């Protein structure tokens, strides 16, 4: 790294893991287009295995950016539309309030209501099916943003059926390989293993359990340089080969609802850049990003905008992650963590991080 790029990252990172007590993090800075890595900590704390670079983590709610950039790859590819019904991709949704419920409204939580998670309760598909049937909208749909893990979710199982694939297996074959994310799962595979990291609440070892619709809402697991290499492509996606791929990018960082100074996309949120950190660091706080917030569509949705700070968190009850990028200044960061710590100070690390950098 140039020792500025060093400094800035060291001297902003190592308070805040004496601060919150991360046992590991791991931290990739994009400078240029050029990645820049550092590690901290344990991956292991009883084993004693230090976090690497081939180190994986859970992303938690990060996933949600390949799940929103696999559906852009779908429409892009026209095996689905965002303007499509829902019932359309499973016509056992006959309930009703599925009426004028798109696709769109399940990728961006506009849905009316959705609940933040699938019930734990919820083991089959025929109980999948009971639950969203027997859902009951509080709004119109397209009127108020609740981010769901059950909206987000549906979209990324419905976007793949046309294909033929599961969601694990479209996700390898289109976007992680095509990127070379070969070190970057939604099941840990065997080999793997021993790079994946504990995550830690409450001082104890965990790992994600097993959900419905796990996957497409949480449960990708990568390493700081996989997600370096995302980051990348996200910053710059016309230099992608695979057609619908570089679409289906461009796809996801489309604006397609505003509340106050964000901007819903598919998976990412968006914020004009410059950016004021009040906004970013702030919203960041889960009674912010949980609550029900009235939102005005943007019609028709404003393609990929360069100048925007462009970012998701993510959590499971053992990590915290972060990744944010600005494209007009081919800069970004990937924080990843294994404990789950405030988003406000992940969000005002990163902008310490990026505005020294910008
Ligand atoms: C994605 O990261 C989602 N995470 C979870 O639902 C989740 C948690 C959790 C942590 C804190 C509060 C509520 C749930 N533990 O295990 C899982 C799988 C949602 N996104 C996050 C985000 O930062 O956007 C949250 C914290 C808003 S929940």
């Amino acid at each position: 790294a140039p020792q500025q790029i060093n400094d800035i990252v060291h001297r902003t990172i190592t308070p805040l893991i004496e601060q919150q007590k991360i046992p590991g993090m791991a931290v990739a800075v994009i400078y240029q287009g050029k990645p820049y890595y550092f590690t901290w900590g344990y991956a292991d704390i009883a084993k004693k295995q230090p976090v690497t670079q081939q180190t994986l983590f859970e992303l938690g709610s990060v996933s949600k950016t390949f799940t929103g950039v696999l559906g852009g790859d779908a429409i892009a590819r026209g095996e689905i539309k965002l303007s499509d019904p829902t019932t359309k991709y499973w016509p056992e949704l006959t309930a009703k309030q599925w009426n004028g419920i798109t696709l769109l409204h399940l990728a961006t939580y506009t849905a009316g209501g959705l609940p933040l998670q699938v019930p734990d309760e919820v083991k089959s598909s025929s109980d999948l099916l009971r639950f969203y049937q027997n859902w009951q909208p509080a709004w119109a749909p397209g009127t108020q943003r609740l981010y769901a893990n059950s909206s987000i979710g549906l979209f990324g199982a419905l976007a793949v059926k046309p294909s033929g694939l599961s969601f694990e297996q479209a996700m390898q074959t289109r976007v992680f390989q095509p990127l070379k994310l070969n070190h970057t799962w939604i099941n840990v595979p065997p080999a793997e293993e021993k790079n994946y990291a504990w995550g830690y609440r409450e001082g104890k070892a965990v790992h994600v359990s097993p959900g419905a619709l796990d996957a497409e809402a949480y449960g990708v697991k990568s390493t700081i340089e996989d997600m370096a290499r995302w980051v990348q492509s996200n910053l710059k996606p016309l230099d992608i080969n695979e057609k619908t791929l570089q679409q289906g990018i461009q796809l996801a960082q489309s604006r397609y609802w505003q509340t106050g100074d964000m901007y819903q996309g598919l998976g990412w949120e968006m914020l004009d850049w410059p950016v004021n950190p009040d906004s970013i660091i702030n919203g960041s706080d889960n009674k912010i990003a949980l609550a029900a917030r009235p939102v005005k569509a943007i019609t028709p949705p404003t393609p990929a905008v360069r100048a925007s700070w462009v970012h998701k968190t993510g959590a499971t009850g053992g990590f915290g992650s972060y990744v944010a990028f600005i494209p007009e200044k081919e800069l970004g960061i990937v924080m990843l963590a294994n404990k789950n710590y405030p988003n406000p100070a992940r969000v005002d690390a990163a902008w310490q991080i990026l505005n020294a950098l910008q």
